[PDB]
């Protein structure tokens, strides 16, 4: 009975330690606002499973987030990169240190649609005193608008803390 | 202190990500090792490891003398890395051993392009199996070998 693509989503570890230093890494040097990435993994009985992701530069107008650009020659050229190295993981969604969804999320979703039709954002919440830490959403259509609702997400690889 | 490094101090990232990387393409029939470069920061002499990428590499299972590592690549991932990411440098890099092998002290001398002092870390990928082991090359006809540089693990929180 399932008229979504994906049901859940496992974010591995490396993901999340992957995004959490990306945010503070670069927050030595006045990080004042949210990271956004894309995300890379496999498909199974409707499980999105992230194993891996990378960041891309992004900005958005502080003032109209409409306003806002997100890099798809780097997302692209840094995703080839990857094939050259890690097998077979896949562009599956995208990603980014919310805390909440934002306004414009359903249109850069849009964009990364281009790349994955399925795209499932995942906001990778990065405070530490901080529910859940991740909490992915896919875009529904319901004029038709755009949503996201919510998917079933939590972490889980395989070995060694 | 005639050397230039005297600790490192690997992130879990790095330890997760290479680990990762190495079983990730592991289910593709993976015989071999896995060879990548490290960015890091450099403070009193502690080399700190905090991010890590894997370049392609090959060598020959029967002379590895014949290998080979991909700078263009590696220049260029690096190159996106600074993109996003705020200074890390490349420190060093790494490879999934478990032990040295007889062309490191040839494969660091092309990182050594990229870092003069750059460290080797063989960072273990087997569980049951401390995970890293950092070298540098020391200059002993005029040898070249590695000595070896106290390694742990340690980044802050979670």
């Amino acid at each position: 009975m399932p008229e979504l693509a994906v049901q859940k989503v496992v974010v591995h570890p490396l993901v999340l330690l992957s995004v959490v230093d990306h945010f503070n890494r670069i927050g030595k040097v006045g990080n004042q606002k949210r990271v956004v990435g894309v995300l890379l993994g496999s498909w199974q009985k409707k499980v999105l499973d992230v194993s891996n992701s990378f960041a891309v530069p992004f900005d958005e107008d502080d003032k109209d987030d409409s306003v806002w650009f997100l890099d798809h020659d780097y997302l692209e050229n840094m995703y080839g990169m990857f094939k050259k190295v890690n097998a077979r993981e896949r562009i599956v969604g995208w990603y980014h240190t919310g805390p909440k969804l934002h306004k414009n999320d359903i249109a850069i979703n849009e964009l990364m649609k281009r790349y994955c039709p399925n795209s499932v954002l995942v906001i990778i919440d990065v405070k530490p005193k901080d529910g859940l830490p991740t909490e992915a959403y896919i875009s529904v259509e319901e004029p038709t608008s755009k949503t996201f609702e919510h998917v079933t997400s939590e972490i889980g690889a395989e070995e060694a803390e």
